[PDB]
């Protein structure tokens, strides 16, 4: 009989286009980059629960990609509205 569905899991429902540059989608960017859809499926990946943020800002210091390698990101804002465009946005 299969599975039933995950309780601590959720997928997400659809995927959309960011607008702007957001924390939202800034952050989007590199969990995407690095093959996740959210914090939720890194999280689960490194069986985590607090991901390490800057104060300045809280943007993501490292994130490890699908590929098993550690890529180290700008907390200084490296998105831009170039990117806001090609950058997509999931929703659950």
């Amino acid at each position: 009989g299969s599975h039933m569905m995950a309780t601590s899991d959720v997928k997400p429902k659809s995927i959309s286009r960011a607008k702007k540059w957001s924390e939202e989608i800034e952050n989007l960017y590199r969990f995407q980059q690095a093959g996740y859809r959210d914090e939720i499926e890194y999280k689960q990946v490194k069986q985590v629960a607090m991901v390490d943020r800057w104060p300045e800002t809280g943007y993501v210091k490292k994130l490890q990609r699908r590929d098993n390698t550690f890529f180290y990101y700008n907390k200084e804002r490296e998105c831009e509205d170039k990117e806001v465009h090609k950058v997509k946005v999931y929703v659950y």
